[PDB]
């Protein structure tokens, strides 16, 4: 069995920053450090940080006075932020710069009382945080997940309309949603393409190349990782068996029995050590040397705040 590794895979700049923010905070101030939501959607990362004294909460009312609070990479609403800001808490923001970018555009539109549509998945913390930047009741903020959602949306003023997206969506599906927005709302304004980040785009392109060669694709990532789920789905839509797995123990032998070529990738929140262990397990199951595919070079790094060096 041949083992192929997707490229790029694994950690993006936002995840590496966000985890570093929590680690550094722990080093500097000691336990406990409170974190609003899982810092990234990865069980191994989260369990590790919890073992070191990070306490993960959903609501700010769970955090005691005087405490250090870190917002997760996914971002937070203005309401959450103001709810923290009014309290005695020392806040560090691990929100990925590429999510903040979208937040600022929503805020701009709200200031103008002009309606905005976000493309994204209901209930995801990034969607809650981005929708949560809009507060002007004279305008409006609408969530759409599909062309069908576009087809039934009505707005108050379609002459003054803009759209934004979640950073981790399917590039292909999002393109269909945008085509629908533009047919329904010909004057809608957006970015040139979408707000899908470089890392999401690149991993999706990489898993497409992988799935062209591999019969089976393993995506290292947790169940609640949006971007990780998109990688698995992409592979599945190409007719390959694909599994989203937290670690090597999750691999079932039937999945790779008599498979001549297995591919491995990792979502943006999955540490490389998890991939190494997955490879080690595939080798126990008869795989040879892991072969990295040729891939687009990524070179972006986001630094921690100077307050946390
Ligand atoms: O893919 P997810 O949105 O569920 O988050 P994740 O798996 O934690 O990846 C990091 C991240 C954070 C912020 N925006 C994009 C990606
Ligand atoms: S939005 Fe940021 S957290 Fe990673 S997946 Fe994209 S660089």
């Amino acid at each position: 069995m041949q083992i192929l590794l997707a490229n790029p895979r694994g950690f993006c700049a936002g995840v590496d920053r966000a985890i570093s923010i929590v680690e550094n905070a722990l080093a500097i101030y000691g336990a406990p450090i409170y974190v609003r939501h899982e810092v990234v959607h990865n069980r191994y990362v989260v369990d590790s940080l919890r073992e070191r004294g990070a306490i993960f909460i959903e609501q700010i009312s769970e955090v005691p006075d005087g405490a250090i609070l870190i917002f997760s990479a996914h971002g937070v609403s203005q309401a959450v932020r103001n709810e923290a800001k009014s309290r005695d808490l020392t806040v560090f923001d691990a929100t990925c710069p590429l999510v903040t970018k979208v937040h600022m555009e929503v805020a701009r539109a709200s200031r103008r009382g002009e309606e905005s549509i976000l493309i994204g998945h209901a209930g995801h913390p990034e969607v809650e945080g981005t929708m949560g930047q809009y507060s002007n009741p004279e305008g409006g903020m609408y969530l759409v997940e599909s062309p069908d959602d576009v087809w039934k949306l009505t707005v108050k003023n379609e002459e003054k309309l803009s759209f934004m997206t979640q950073t981790t969506l399917s590039v292909d599906d999002t393109s269909d949603v945008i085509d629908a927005l533009r047919k329904r709302f010909p004057k809608i304004v957006g970015p040139r393409k979408d707000d899908i980040c470089y890392a999401t785009t690149n991993r999706q392109e990489a898993v497409r190349a992988l799935a062209e060669q591999a019969e089976v694709v393993l995506v290292v990532g947790s169940k609640n990782s949006s971007n990780s789920n998109r990688l698995a789905e992409l592979a599945q839509r190409m007719g390959k068996r694909a599994f989203l797995i937290d670690d090597a123990k999750d691999i079932q032998e039937e999945w790779v029995k008599e498979v001549k070529c297995v591919g491995v990738t990792a979502g943006a929140s999955a540490p490389d050590i998890l991939v190494q262990n997955v490879v080690a397990r595939l080798q126990q199951l008869g795989g040879g040397e892991a072969i990295p595919l040729e891939g687009r070079e990524e070179n972006i790094v986001f630094e921690v705040p100077k307050e946390l060096r």
